[PDB]
């Protein structure tokens, strides 16, 4: 066979193994192979179920038909987005925080606005995370060469910080034990363990970062789910402004999922060392890497960002958090140890003395019920298992009927 | 002021200016300042004017309407895109091409999909580009790191080897004069001269990319302009399957430059020197950089690949040749050496003798109409002109008459 004499790319030889998801995405089709009848339950990745909210699809079949006519067609958009959906995000959600409209810019997704800030960084910063976290980090950060190789005694890429959160220290690190780094990648609530930082303890993270000279990049992607009286997001503490940036979705909150509909947040007073405002090379990142999030799945946004649209999103949340009370009761009841639920729709169980990929497979074998390895999150997730409360409220009933039947008399 | 201490990327800090096109929009603003009655006519960037075509665009609104259903709700999607639009853009482009469903990626368009190969070559691969050619590839070659810095005496970013091409040699490389670089970036029809390469030209591409181990990224997203017999896939091309992927987009074809739908493929027979198949590194990079296109831009693209969709992809087409042959006959009666046109939907136009960027701002000035300074496509496009053929029918008839009173005394 004929090979090229290009060299495969040395950082893309260091990923341990494919992407999480669909590694769960795979293991649910080869149990259907298995299992061709199997009436399985997805509670593993984290995908909306509901369908999106009328007043938002009617304003997306709305843009789509207006394309078809001479005065409503619109070709290329400001890779940053429509100006009118860029002040209703600003106001929206950041009204009172000193967000511009020309802070704000629209992706088609947090995940995307991940990698494309990890391009602007480039391979020369260190990073930090939270450990456990929503692998994108990481596996970022090593395609873009910012990490050594993966150390299998302990779980971890080279180079970077992982800091530890734990039941004990209420899912919030000991920033004392924390090493500096140049980006500190740092989600809330968080993703897997559904930690919602507390005013006191982000503001102890921007004195952190301050004081190191880090940037924050905070992933407030499961924010509208927050049931206790914390921050939303990082520009809620005085100071964020010179030290953080905010990445932002519709995903959980409308169900675009599979729509593509998010924003990043860039404030003015963020810098360099050498005084260049990070917000200027996100925005070349964008003109030159991206060309805009889909008109339509902007008109959705727009149409989300009203009182209907606002209203829509809620009993959506709502509906999804209902989900997730009935998840928590079902796990307290059979005894174990859940963390999170309170602030985000997903929960974290403890299985001791067992590796999570164990449990994941034992209960997709036994119940034909999907969740998520914790194990996956990073190596603070060994011994979790995350359950997601994204479902029709049937098949969470059914999930929670079917786990209770296999736990009951042990657990 | 407040800075941090992370270090600016110094692959941004490479970059000599900002991206072309936002800086010709920069331009026309001052322009409008300047003249604030004037009826600017934009023959600049590439942007489709005309309606997407009802068959296609209710295709959409009848996706985004399912949306708010429960049986027609969709989450995410697959990274790489529904198997049924693969199957789609695999048959109807490359059938007889041995070319899988599999081998298909679907993006959010061919700018996004440059981008994420560079990302996946890493900042170690040195890059071949036409010179001219669309400025993206050496952009994201600069921001990769994969590039020197910026030499001003001869207008070319360091180790980026530019491929002359000029009416002199036909608008294809001087192979033979061309030095070894692990990656070719190659377009056709090409943006801007609007070259179409022979069938004889790439097999002589690639036979010159087995031989020197080379990876050729083929950008297509032009070809169904062509009126020459001539290949309007790299796959047509026996061998090319070693050595090459493909990269498309439906902006030029339905007017998707504002909804977002391309995509890339990569054959199974192309492999790193190690034997490791690239596809599998773009697979990971898309699983983790990326969260698929939007799920009502696929339901588009899908529309667009039936017989009604290609009937009126074929309509679109067919008016903006005619908009095409309009421009080539004003400046051809005009006595200029009019190059592109015929297989494209813009002109290259040699303007000997004076700075691209002088005669783009006299003809903004004078005429109130833009058009791209050729040295914006490196600097092999000094000299040229490149004059875009998307616009109403009536504008392309004014621009045109804006012209001939501009340039009646040269000949
Ligand atoms: C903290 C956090 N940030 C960003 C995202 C992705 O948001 P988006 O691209 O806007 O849909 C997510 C989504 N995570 C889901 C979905 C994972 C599968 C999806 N395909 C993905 O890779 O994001 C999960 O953890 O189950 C997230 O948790
Ligand atoms: C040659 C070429 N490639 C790629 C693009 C970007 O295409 P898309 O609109 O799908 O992002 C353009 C415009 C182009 O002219």
């Amino acid at each position: 066979e004929y090979k090229t004499k290009v060299s495969r790319n040395s950082n893309m030889s260091k990923l341990q193994a494919g992407y999480l998801f669909p590694e769960i995405a795979r293991r649910r089709s080869a149990h259907l192979l298995k299992y061709p009848d199997a009436q399985v339950i997805s509670l593993g990745i984290g995908d909306t179920t509901e369908p999106i909210p009328e007043v938002i699809t009617s304003a997306m079949a709305k843009k789509a038909h207006e394309l078809s006519t001479i005065e409503g067609y619109s070709g290329y958009g400001a890779e940053q987005g429509a100006k009118p959906l860029r002040a209703a995000i600003a106001k929206t959600f950041y009204g009172g925080l000193g967000i511009g409209d020309d802070d704000v810019f629209v992706s088609d997704g947090a995940k995307c606005d991940i990698s494309r800030l990890q391009v602007m960084f480039g391979s020369n910063v260190t990073i930090a995370v939270q450990d456990p976290s929503y692998p994108a980090y990481v596996d970022s950060s090593v395609i873009m060469g910012q990490t050594g190789q993966f150390n299998t005694d302990v779980q971890k890429y080279g180079n970077i910080e992982y800091m530890r959160c734990t039941p004990e220290n209420g899912f919030f690190p000991d920033l004392s034990t924390v090493g500096r780094t140049d980006i500190i990648f740092f989600c809330s609530p968080n993703n897997p363990t559904g930690a919602a930082a507390t005013r006191e303890q982000l503001t102890q993270l921007v004195e952190f970062a301050k004081k190191n000279g880090s940037i924050i990049v905070y992933d407030s992607a499961y924010a509208m789910y927050m049931s206790d009286d914390n921050p939303r997001s990082i520009f809620e503490i005085p100071g964020a402004e010179e030290v953080a940036m905010e990445t932002a979705s519709f995903s959980n909150y409308a169900g675009f999922t599979g729509v593509r509909l998010g924003w990043t947040v860039i404030p003015k007073k963020l810098l360099y060392s050498d005084g260049f405002p990070v917000a200027k090379d996100f925005n070349r990142i964008i003109c030159t890497c991206f060309n805009g999030a889909s008109n339509i799945s902007q008109a959705g946004a727009l149409a989300c960002l009203t009182p209907e649209g606002l209203e829509a999103m809620h009993k959506v949340i709502g509906f999804y958090k209902e989900n997730t009370n009935i998840i928590i009761d079902t796990f307290t009841s059979l005894g174990y140890d859940v963390y999170g639920g309170k602030n985000a729709p997903y929960v974290w169980v403890h299985f001791p003395n067992q590796s999570s990929w164990d449990v994941f497979a034992e209960i997709l074998e036994k119940t034909h019920v999907v969740t998520t390895p914790g194990s996956g999150f990073g190596p603070g997730g060994e011994g979790f298992v995350r359950v997601s409360a994204f479902g029709h409220r049937e098949n969470i009933l059914e999930a929670c009927r079917r786990f209770k039947q296999l736990y009951k008399h042990h657990h």
